[PDB]
């Protein structure tokens, strides 16, 4: 199976357990700014259990620690807004304490899943594979004529109605951010995010736009360059893959 699917289900069940701790209701959904009118003029990175759950379902957390990092925002934001010793900051700390409890309670299964999901540290093949990708994206995919609208995340001041329509933004710069963290062990993982930039454009611009026409030329220039390095990428994928499965048996 996908260990990431397995890891996500374990995180989701921890979210359910945290949602069912008593008096946690203020943290279940994002703060209604029309109610708590000053909340978002103080809290710059809000977090809540519903947003936490959504991020799990978007496969955003490949390990215990990045999950725990967003969950700890809930505690930190309460300590900033309500106060460090306020009763709700204690209720939020109660959720984080329950999460730490069950993360260590299932520690060795989680560590094996993390080994299967994440890149191997100081791997020569993984370094080389990521390096190839950040030259397909820049020297080719970013070289498509009039590709610039997809080089970066959309600025909400220029397309105000974008993030209210696109569940999963994706651009060529966040791909590069993923490449530098060695997210992509295979070509499978990499091309999913690439085709999403095209799927996003058809969902927003539609096939009645030139921007959508350029969005697939970015996709096509990607597949061509990948086949162009296919013999070298396959060996890189095999070497990464075999170095990985050795870390899992051991
Ligand atoms: C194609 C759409 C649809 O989905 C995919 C992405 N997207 C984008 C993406 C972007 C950028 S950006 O946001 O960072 C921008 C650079 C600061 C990502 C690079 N810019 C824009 C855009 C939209 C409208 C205008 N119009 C103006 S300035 N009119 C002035 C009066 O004539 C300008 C630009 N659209």
């Amino acid at each position: 199976t996908d260990p990431m699917v397995t890891l996500s289900s374990i995180l989701e069940s921890i979210i359910n357990d945290m949602r069912d701790l008593p008096n946690t209701y203020p943290f279940h959904t994002p703060v209604n700014a029309k109610v708590v009118k000053d909340y978002y003029k103080i809290i710059t990175r809000p977090m809540d259990l519903q947003t936490l759950r959504e991020n799990v379902r978007k496969r955003l957390y490949p390990s215990r620690e990045e999950f725990r990092e967003h969950l700890e925002l809930i505690v930190k934001n309460s300590a900033t807004y309500n106060g460090p010793k306020h009763s709700l900051t204690q209720i939020s700390q109660s959720m984080l304490d329950l999460c730490d409890e069950k993360l260590k309670e299932k520690e060795d299964k989680l560590a094996r899943l993390e080994k299967a999901i994440n890149p191997l540290l100081d791997d020569d093949d993984q370094v080389a594979f990521s390096f190839i990708l950040d030259n397909i994206v820049t020297q080719k995919m970013m070289a498509v004529p009039d590709s610039w609208p997809f080089h970066h995340p959309v600025n909400k001041k220029f397309v105000p109605d974008y993030y209210k329509v696109i569940v999963n933004p994706m651009d060529l710069e966040t791909i590069r951010k993923n490449i530098s963290k060695h997210k992509y062990q295979s070509r499978e993982s990499f091309l999913d995010d690439v085709n999403l930039i095209l799927a996003n454009s058809v969902k927003y611009n539609g096939p009645e736009s030139q921007y959508t026409k350029t969005a697939q030329e970015i996709v096509n220039v990607c597949y061509q360059t990948l086949t162009e390095y296919d013999e070298h990428l396959t060996q890189l994928e095999k070497d990464i893959c075999t170095a990985k499965e050795a870390a899992l048996e051991e």
